[PDB]
């Protein structure tokens, strides 16, 4: 999978999360945005294309998916702990994750 | 000052932000934000004084200070173009900062 491909698991994971027919839901997506946020951490953004993977730019880049895995697994031990809303409320501050890197790079 | 003083200075000043239409409003809150996250950014807090200072927990709440710093700067810069809106919307997204910060903190 390719960035672009990434985003789109993280989008709409996220978005499954805030929809969650159920709570087994909710543990099933935060798993699959870790996975995607791993996955994008080996990327190179296009506005980034011209950047060493020395830059401070690509460290940025690489170190906000670190800190999104950070706070998506603190949701799943939440989730692993039976609390569920806990950590449905948990998912919804991820979002913040998502806007501070794409203010950077999107 | 104390980080109670700084808390509020930074609290009281994204208001003025958001209210003001001008760049020279904008800057001027900035500017104070900007001194006051400065002034709050080295001092260990309360519920770390038994931790070390490159422990995990320091070393995380010292880059929430740092990173929020940077976000600072850089809406001042946008401020500094003239782009009134831009730097307004930059300091609204700083609001991601302070909540992390906290619930890592309380
Ligand atoms: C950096 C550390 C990022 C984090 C954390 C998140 N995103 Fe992202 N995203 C990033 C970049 C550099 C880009 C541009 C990619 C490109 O090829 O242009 C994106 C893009 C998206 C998109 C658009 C995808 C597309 O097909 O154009 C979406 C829908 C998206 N991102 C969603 C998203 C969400 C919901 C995030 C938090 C959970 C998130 N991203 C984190 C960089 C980074
Ligand atoms: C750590 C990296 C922090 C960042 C970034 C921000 N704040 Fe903060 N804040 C922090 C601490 C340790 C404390 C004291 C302990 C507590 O949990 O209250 C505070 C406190 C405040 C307060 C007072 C709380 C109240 O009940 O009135 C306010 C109003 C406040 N902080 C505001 C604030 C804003 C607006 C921030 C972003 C611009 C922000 N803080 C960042 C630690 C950290
Ligand atoms: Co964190
Ligand atoms: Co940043």
């Amino acid at each position: 999978a390719d960035l672009e491909d990434n985003m789109e698991t993280l989008n709409d994971n996220l978005k499954v999360i805030e929809k969650a027919d159920n709570a087994a839901q909710v543990k099933d997506a935060l798993t699959k945005m870790r996975a995607a946020a791993l996955d994008a951490q080996k990327a190179t953004p296009p506005k980034l294309e011209d950047k060493s993977p020395d830059s401070p730019e690509m460290w940025h880049f690489r170190h906000g998916f670190d800190h999104l895995v950070g706070h998506i697994d603190d949701a799943l031990k939440l989730a692993n702990e039976g609390k569920v809303k806990e950590a449905q409320a948990a998912a919804e501050q991820l979002k913040c994750h998502c806007n501070h890197c794409h203010q950077h790079y999107r």
